[PDB]
């Protein structure tokens, strides 16, 4: 003994695809100009009460019952089967007035932005006004920018990879390069995280070192958990990795987040599927050591040198209030506009995240030697009729170098004395022995092609 | 004071057998040419509001009503009784829009792939159109195969058991013999992860060390949970077995991923009986160390290797953009194609798995041994009478070999300064003394039969 | 068959913007004069039947029963879906009878209050007739506040300072300098502790070692749960630092407790997103050790001394009488007014929290070293030309100072003898090798520019 | 479509105040002559069910039915809005039938009682008739007690000093000094603590060692939970200190649970602001060593010397008969009689507490060194006139005394062979170092002002 009408009410309102049913098997509803999400509290009561206003007058009064508007709130989730996922764009910008586009830069709202199934925003409401180039606050933070980082020869690669970073960060997609901010403490590290939460809002998030240097998966993980749906990780605190103690940057950590879905699960809920739109940028004020190094990971990252104080390459004095319009918002848009204007510059139409491994000495250090060290193989074989009086004794059909030949030479390419961890470590992981004592590695010079 | 009618309703409902009961005691139900499937929310009520389209209109009206649905739910859940099991078939292969078969490669959708009745599915929709060899992406990808695995002679029973391997990844049955990617970094095991994923879609999953060096069964378990009801494991970083600190491949762990039904709990659930039909591929960049070492483990491991670099047997040139295109899945149904082929041309009729030992030198050495020293038994004690002068003595009726003797002998066939430990550890295990010092082996040699 | 007049109930139940929704997904509502919160028990219900008076008699009947409160309460939160945050000013002070403002020092109530949406109050009900100046225990509180702080020129630094952050404790904004209360025990420290408690109420909050020298973000963390929208946090109980055992004051931990959005689990709920309005003040009888220095926490760390005991700068004899007026809150209002009155001398109309490193020697020693010497730099390599026979080798494009050169020039502004551990951290931090041995650091003195 | 009536029945309820809502968000009823109270099952329904024959005969009909009973529960839930706390007075004894008075010593119940809001009860039934000091039990039981501790001058601050803390187990106030039960085993603790517990029924409470030796505020603390809203703690079990892997008494501890609201967080509930108004008697048989001694922990700690044993000061005879009359409460209203007497003799009308650290060797030694070691100042520099020919080095402008002198003199006063390792503490604890080894302490003698 109930109504009729009511599915009719439920199917005009899945009409309007106001209320979408996600991957995770949650509902999401289009508010005011954004698709709100709330898994504790279903939203479809409110969506209903909300969209009464766009129906017939006939069912406006039969939806201000809470009753009927539970029943159709029923109906809804019975017709709604398909399990559409969200969020697909990499280039759209969701706000909480509309969705701003990365591509021609302009700004959707309404039914416009309601094409586009976000399932956050930047958590503040748009404003075209304040999102101009012509303003003094542009300017100003202009002015900063080039302090921070100059516009120099010199620093023209590290400055254009530092704009490519941050311009990354408002991509929704895959992190393809891992990057790093590496300098002193407050040589403009913290300055551009500040701006950059300040411009992105609730897409921002912040974290420690036990990413870096910890055990993701494993139990309860909160950060993964808020990691997810997100576009930019900072990560501070580094320890000073000379010292002991320090844990070193997990390469097993680095190839984890590095994928569109990363595992980890949540606290109390089945969340393990997360989304990685985020550019996780580094804080340390050392060079950072690893614990696995290899050449996919040094296509992996990425480093951002800092060589800027503010009381290096330039030295300039501190601005204390600087901070005060930071925490103000004054130059949120400017840096949205900036952000907006390096997208278009690299990242439109393709985005592209290249590595620097050449920043790092450990990362020198392994494409120097696999430049000079590559690998014997079948087609090595033929050598032998040169590399027989060149050294290179035939093991196990093999072309083998000894040991003592390999350090005498790698010593000539190589300073020893400060590469001589590196040295003493790959020798450890790539060395084979022939019976006990005559040890080889399997590698082989250029200069004895 | 309830209607009558409701009950029809839901034995019509019964009688399509589009709901059915797992022997997990969970429901089931066939919406969109697809066994969807939900523990936390009934999918019944969705189902019921799905299927009124299928019955009489005197029906649909009925069901329009949520309370008289979820009456309707409630008779279907009294009637469903017999938990009747699923996914039985290892041959049948299933899709968003229905099932593929293995046996004769055509797709069923609608009520022919509802005679099947899946958990999972492979996550998007099947097109017949991309499923075609006369494509320029085929050819494509069978280039990059080749250029992984070579099609050549010494390549061959490597190439056969590879193709083998990844046509197993499709069958829906227990694995009998595990597999090992073996090679260096970037070989091609990461781009054959990388394509068996994109070609099986939510079928694979991937996994790091832990459920090859850790114990399975101790507390929950989510990624034995997760990998239930499953195509494919992939587990990658291996760490170095040569340096301290690094666990061994626990065989007990290999033991307990070999069977139909693992053991494991899950996170605030019951669901320890675990299907396992996925065919576990490990990712490594060093040559295996277990724990312990038995016939049982040597016909349980397979070993494929990877001898071809892309800047070894051949060394090509590095295809930066090859990535792109699997995370756009532009070789997915080309993949799908190979992997149906391989199917066909090794597992039609019968899956086959069998063991290649021989690729890893304990097992090479175990098998060499255990050739030459067949323990002693009865029927070895009439051999005395030739064996008393051969250094043999009787011991407990046991024919006895002494430890010098043992290791001077073992020392002519197997290469002592490189099987050092692998002896010591043989010797350390299988040894038994006589009174303190007159330690023996109970094995005898073939050339003393 | 439900009633249509309970979404006009609802809809001037609205009007008022009496109840609202919380950024944090919770529901406040306004009785009493006061925004009481619940996030157990919705007081949903209760607004509605507080509110049933301030409506036509038509609909305060209908509000009498409890089904038709319960539907109207139904109504209010379909109806609420802007999640309005609250308690955005800082320079608010909630009371059990309304909000006192700290601009002009005039109380509000009733519908004067409910223009702000304060989440929290002081506990007790306000009193302007012992909010006054002129009345005894106003004269007895400032003789002994004096006598806790002389109001000596010697003293004159550091009674402003603890003027500043005892004011600073009203402000409900994040802290951006650290505060300590050093001294002995019993110096005016627990006296002022309990003072302020009795001041401020339900928004005091104490605490143990643990946020200062274990490791925040894991798991549950109770401590920063309660700390949240409170107005100042006191840390006793530091543990005797040049001791074994007693952990260090951890950086890390000051630089997580100095942002407007703090994380940290609460017990059984989602709340990591804290709001920190808490003027954080730590009680110690000790000189704190860090285990991390640097400029950022140099500028985050402020220190108040207290040298007057009561049997440092004055001695007099001890009032054990003194702690029962705390308790029975005596001087509750006289301190409210002092405080009020420090606010306005001081934090009106800008708040301000200056750092005093000068008080810790690690820090004195810090900011006399950064003095004395400046990083190298770019700017700094034109140097070279006066700086070559000064002992300063170029390295690296980077003018580099031996390290027994460093040391014997250390030795001269610095007591070795007092500062040897500093001395030797500092060179084991920031030391550089040129090859094993010739160990250099980066840092030009002011004599050599 | 309910009642109107039910709205007037909960108004009539609510006007006898016989319901009220804790500060805890928690609903206490007055049934049976006692504040009944229970957070799981609410007693509101029984209340109203016990409170409809004090209601005219139209509403105990509408009264009898569950479904308008839990409609009037309802009404009375939303209508208690002000969280009026409970348990103010310290004064007031709660029974099952009423409450007892410490000030006259008059028992009231009834209205007369009700007047009183107790969260607990002594759990047994008052009884005037048995509240009589002419009584057999009284005399035996004011031998026993005598016998436990002799009234005798020698004995006579020790027994003032018992009686005053049994008394003070009565009040409902915050403790302001820590009491200890020092002497052998069965020396008269455990028996003074059966007829405690026996007199005080619910109220008592008893713990072990967790408390005094361990970390109280981490997770769940069942302990503190239970302690709350208790009028006494007895902590016996404690380990011999001499002993090494004996814990201290934690001075942090006795810190923690001296304050009114004491933190700690229960089982599965949020009920971490505990009130304490528990008098904590602590059963040992040694002195006690605590971790950290300071003048607060002195003045918060009284010691209870038990000086006769029943085979010291006396020896008697054991009653082996004694503990079954106390466990059939025999003695139980003769005890409450002699607490009440012991009550008004000493805390009426105000209560005291005072410490005695003179009876523990380490506190005595603590006061008989700061009298002998005020510690320098300001006032103290110009004693430099006549302290430079004494041995006092004036350093950083503070009147310094030599280790050498210090120890020299030290050993003048206390028994340096006793006091070695308390010596020896206090040196490594309060000195301080000139350069590397002119080690100094910043005390002054008497003799030498």
């Amino acid at each position: 003994a109930m109504g009729n009408k009511l599915f009719n009410i439920a199917q005009r309102i899945l009409d309007t695809n106001s209320v979408l049913l996600t991957e995770r098997g949650d509902y999401i509803v289009w508010i005011n100009n954004s698709w709100k999400f709330n898994s504790e509290e279903p939203l479809i009561t409110k969506l209903i009460l909300s969209i009464r206003h766009q129906l017939p007058k006939e069912y406006s009064s039969e939806l201000l019952c809470p009753r009927k508007r539970k029943t159709v709130e029923a109906n809804i989730r019975d017709m709604l089967v398909d399990s559409v996922e969200t969020d697909t764009y990499p280039d759209k910008l969701p706000f909480k007035n509309g969705v701003l586009d990365l591509v021609d830069g302009m700004f959707y709202s309404g039914d416009d932005a309601k094409k586009y199934t976000c399932t956050v925003s930047t958590g503040f409401k748009f404003d075209d006004t304040k999102f101009v180039e012509d303003s003094p606050e542009m300017e100003e933070l202009m002015n900063i920018i080039n302090d921070i980082q100059p516009l120099t020869d010199e620093n023209k690669k590290n400055r254009e990879l530092y704009e490519k970073t941050l311009s990354s960060c408002l991509c929704g997609a895959t992190k393809g390069c891992l990057t790093f901010f590496f300098g002193e403490t407050a040589t403009g590290k913290s300055t551009t995280k500040r701006l950059l939460k300040s411009a992105i809002g609730d897409l921002f998030v912040e974290t420690g070192q036990t990413i870096l240097t910890d055990v993701l998966d494993k139990g309860p993980n909160p950060f993964i958990a808020n990691m997810h749906l997100k576009r930019s990780v900072f990560c501070s605190e580094l320890p000073d990795f000379a010292c002991s103690g320090s844990k070193k940057i997990r390469s097993d950590n680095i190839k984890k987040l590095t994928e569109p879905c990363v595992i980890g699960r949540p606290c109390f809920s089945n969340k393990i599927n997360n989304r990685n739109h985020a550019t996780i940028i580094i804080d340390t004020n050392y060079k950072p050591v690893f614990d696995r190094i290899d050449n996919a990971l040094m296509r992996r990252i990425a480093v951002v040198r800092f060589r800027t104080h503010f009381s290096y390459d330039k030295v300039k004095l501190l601005d204390e209030g600087l901070d005060g319009k930071i925490q103000n918002n004054r130059y949120r848009f400017a840096f949205l506009y900036l952000l907006v204007k390096w997208y278009k510059k690299y990242h439109v139409p393709i985005m592209k995240l290249y590595p620097t491994p050449e920043e790092i000495p450990d990362f020198a250090f392994y494409l120097k030697i696999g430049t000079l060290l590559v690998s014997s193989s079948v087609k090595h074989i033929p050598l032998m009729t040169d590399l027989s009086k060149k050294g290179y004794i035939l093991y196990d059909n093999v072309v083998t170098l000894p040991l003592t030949t390999f350090q005498q030479k790698i010593s000539k390419y190589f300073n020893s004395r400060l590469f001589g961890h590196d040295i003493e470590s790959f020798i450890n992981r790539h060395k084979k022995f022939a019976n006990v004592s005559d040890e080889y590695l399997q590698y082989i010079f250029i200069e004895d092609i």
